[PDB]
């Protein structure tokens, strides 16, 4: 299994704010990450399956960038709807792990 | 850590087979189960966010139950394109990890 580690763990911005988080993959899992988003009484989903591909019904205000270790996404245009908790995870060794999530916040 | 193992490993069947994967969680996560597809050259792509529930863009062929430990992801009608390897994914713990792994295969 690979870690991923999110910094920051936790953030919040306002609206309108580009969200940063980036996340660390212990050993090298190239462009293969996914990014998802978990909140109360959905399942997690993934905005992106693929460093940068967002996934089909997911806005483009959700992006990431990245290959190898370093993986930062960021959130362009924050929504009140996208406050929930965001993670990280690899997809070139199994288990696939979570890098543990980033609790998003709209602070005002 | 919750941890998925699946039988079988790898399991083939004819088109228009129905497919039985069953995956066994260390502990009960409800219903809370995603599935996903992944084949070499593609990132995992979902199939199922809620034991049965099907996400859009999937074609009814794929199902799912179980609540708990014990999960059964069926497909009703196997197709050719769907060679791939399987693997459940829990949520109501973290971190998330994937189940083994199984191998889709089609035998005649």
């Amino acid at each position: 299994d690979i870690q991923m580690t999110q910094s920051p763990s936790s953030l919040s911005a306002s609206v309108g704010d580009r969200v940063t988080i980036t996340c660390q993959a212990s050993q090298d899992i190239s462009n293969y990450l996914n990014w998802y988003q978990q909140k109360p009484g959905k399942a997690p989903k993934l905005l992106i399956y693929d460093a940068s591909n967002l996934e089909t019904g997911v806005p483009s205000r959700f992006s990431g960038s990245g290959s190898g270790t370093d993986f930062t996404f960021t959130i362009s245009s924050l929504q009140p709807e996208d406050i929930a908790t965001y993670h990280c995870q690899q997809y070139d060794n199994l288990p696939y792990t979570f890098g543990q999530g980033t609790k998003l916040e709209i602070k005002r």
